[PDB]
């Protein structure tokens, strides 16, 4: 198991423009196209992201490319955010992967907004952190692909992906 295989499990590999479990226009392996309600935007965002005229469909090679870019962006997002970086760096290796996953799904701003969760994770209060993370829109709308991430913060093992 690793962060890539973890996110492939949580996000799947879709080659067609779909609305994800949070209701957003999406493609590949959990690549968020736009927070706009417009479908045109999704398509013009996809062409922008790929560098060719798609038409709302991509290759597995292209999905894997966006996916690497997106994992790379989640890690850089954490490291450049003053609230997340020290909490992240306090974490053991497996919890760090749950952290990357959470940001990949929800984005930096959303994740950094869980002030209490951050403090608890930093102090290694794993149960409290997990309890507080489950009190999110994310948890209610993508329950199976949120429960595994939260359980991972609780246990510090890969068992939920086994
Ligand atoms: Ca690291
Ligand atoms: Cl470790
Ligand atoms: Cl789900």
């Amino acid at each position: 198991m690793n962060i890539f295989e973890m996110l492939r499990i949580d996000e799947g590999l879709r080659l067609k423009i779909y609305k994800d479990c949070e209701g957003y226009y999406t493609i590949g392996i959990g690549h968020l196209l736009t927070k706009s309600p417009d479908l045109n935007a999704a398509k013009s965002e996809l062409d922008k992201a790929i560098g060719r005229n798609c038409n709302g469909v991509i290759t597995k090679d292209e999905a894997e490319k966006l996916f690497n870019q997106d994992v790379d962006a989640a890690v850089r997002g954490i490291l450049r955010n003053a609230k997340l970086k020290p909490v992240y760096d306090s974490l053991d290796a497996v919890r760090r992967c749950a952290a990357i996953n959470e940001v990949f799904q929800m984005g930096v701003t959303g994740v950094a907004g869980f002030t209490n969760v951050l403090r608890m994770l930093q102090q290694k209060r794993w149960d409290e952190a997990a309890v507080n993370l489950a009190k999110s829109r994310w948890y209610n709308q993508c329950p199976d692909r949120a429960k595994r991430v939260i359980t991972t913060f609780r246990t510090g093992t890969w068992d939920a992906y086994k």
